[PDB]
């Protein structure tokens, strides 16, 4: 009974944070094996962020300009090196907390865990979803930039995001564990916009699923439609097109629901034109798209 | 830049969820020091529910008879007794996790994370608040009955809450760790219905000063009221009396600012009765209430 916006049990994460600080720049780092991961803006001052050439930045750095600090013990460092737009810190000491992993490049739609941190210690867990421009709307202040999103299997830790920058807008960006950025942003202090912030609507649906296996069932409708006739609609209001691998993906909870995916189709298509009319979804007054249908599947089936 | 609902890190208390079975019945136990809590319901079968007599139930129980296991490993019971609603079941081992700890009996309207469990196994972790009913609206099924909330100051956990029951209605209902009841709930598979589900008025200001914060200013307006005609207006839309305590407490938001805390009351009074006009504050388009003034400035402000 009951949905939440949920996130990933953080402690296999915690155990890997570490603080990274190079000159005057403090920020975190994910210490994995022998390596310590952090943005490469960690070697920058503030006047650096204008027009960086990190190649240049990093001649004048060596090992031990890198402090690394786990706790409060401080961690040798002897080696490093850039890859993309993160530094890889190889330190002395394997971390004895690392857990499973896997770096992943996701998806836009795809959804995961942020354990925001500020001096390698941290001060919350969300969750967060890989918007289609690329950006993630997340929680971050300036010194958040080590920070990682993740999803676990069981015990294994799939890293897929690293926080880097916030646009003017507010809105984050960063990048996969490799150092590419999602989308087109590049980590210097110039002014970037981001593209249409679309509605993820094979999460919507996924979302409506959950409604309706929670009791919230008021908005379903006597519809169907079809798939291009839903998307000239989900056109219309800014949502993803729907493909038949979002429908192949929603079979569990049509299964488990007994309702035909393109019925739920037709049952959102109302919901857009129509509105709630003060009415709400699993509390919610919106149309929550941060919620992919293996997260549905996985909260409402208590997996561990 | 940007504000979420943020549960706190929870691997100190992954690291103390234990699985506890008694006869066919298992649920989640929390393990400090060398003592386990966990629901007294778990000497029930699902007959026993209906009309459980648990001192009664208790006398055919033995140390033996309560299985608890830590990970894959079983954890000797060397003692037991009832509290209230929850089972302590001695072992012979303290936790050699425990954090610093605290019990504390929490108010309505007082947030907190919850780290939801099966098989004394961690699922996910969510934000969720002590409604004025005293019920939560979380997310939990069969199982459940071992998870906890609590709240964290830097290294010490307060645990305020042992999952229960859910309610026909699907919200839940439980105790703080000394086993009493939040609300008036007992531990019966009877009907038991929940009273008004009021607006945390002195949370939706806090949230209203989070929105002023991260750059939602258009539900500003010019207007200013005063406690009383606020209550007016709050008693109609079902919103808790604001009092002049929690005028005081959201006093550094109204200083971060510089809106003071009846303008701020005269906004939401304005929204209460003009609605959001399809517009929407912090990405919700409903008065959020599940951020306590402490929650905003923490998460304002990066605290670890
Ligand atoms: O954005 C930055 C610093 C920065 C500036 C320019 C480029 C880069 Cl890569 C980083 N810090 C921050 C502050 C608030 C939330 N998230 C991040
Ligand atoms: O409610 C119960 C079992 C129960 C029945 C009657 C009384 C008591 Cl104390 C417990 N389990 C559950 C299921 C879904 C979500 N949260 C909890």
């Amino acid at each position: 009974s009951g949905f939440r916006k949920m996130a990933f049990p953080s402690g296999k994460v915690e155990g890997c944070m570490v603080q990274v600080t190079c000159g005057t720049t403090t920020l975190n780092g994910l210490w994995l094996d022998d390596v310590v991961y952090c943005p490469r803006h960690v070697i920058c001052t503030s006047e650096d962020m204008l027009n960086p050439n990190y190649e240049d930045l990093l001649i004048r750095k060596s090992n031990h300009n890198f402090l690394v600090q786990a706790g409060n013990v401080q961690l040798r460092v002897i080696g490093h090196s850039m890859q993309n737009c993160v530094l890889k810190l190889k330190v002395d000491t394997a971390n004895p907390k690392t857990p499973k992993y896997k770096f992943v490049r996701i998806q836009p739609g795809q959804t995961f865990s942020v354990l925001a941190c500020y001096n390698g210690s941290p001060s919350g867990v969300y969750q967060c979803a890989m918007r289609p421009n690329f950006t993630i709307k997340g929680s971050f202040l300036n010194g958040s930039c080590g920070s990682v999103g993740f999803n676990i299997d069981y015990d294994c830790v799939s890293f897929c995001y690293m926080h880097h920058m916030e646009l003017p807008t507010g809105v984050h960006a960063g990048t996969d564990l490799e150092g590419n950025f999602y989308g087109p942003f590049v980590d210097r202090q110039t002014a970037q916009a981001a593209g249409t912030d679309t509605t993820i609507t094979v999460n919507v649906l996924a979302w409506l699923y959950a409604a309706v296996i929670n009791g919230d069932r008021w908005f379903l409708n006597r519809f169907t439609t079809t798939l291009n006739d839903f998307n000239l609609v989900a056109m219309k209001y800014n949502y993803e097109p729907l493909t038949q691998d979002h429908v192949d993906i929603l079979g569990p909870l049509s299964a488990q629901t007994g309702i035909a995916v393109l019925d739920m189709c037709a049952s959102l298509k109302e919901l857009l034109q129509n509105g709630m009319n003060g009415r709400t979804i699993l509390g919610s007054a919106l149309l929550e798209d941060e919620f992919t249908p293996f997260d549905v599947v996985r909260q409402c089936s208590g997996v561990t």
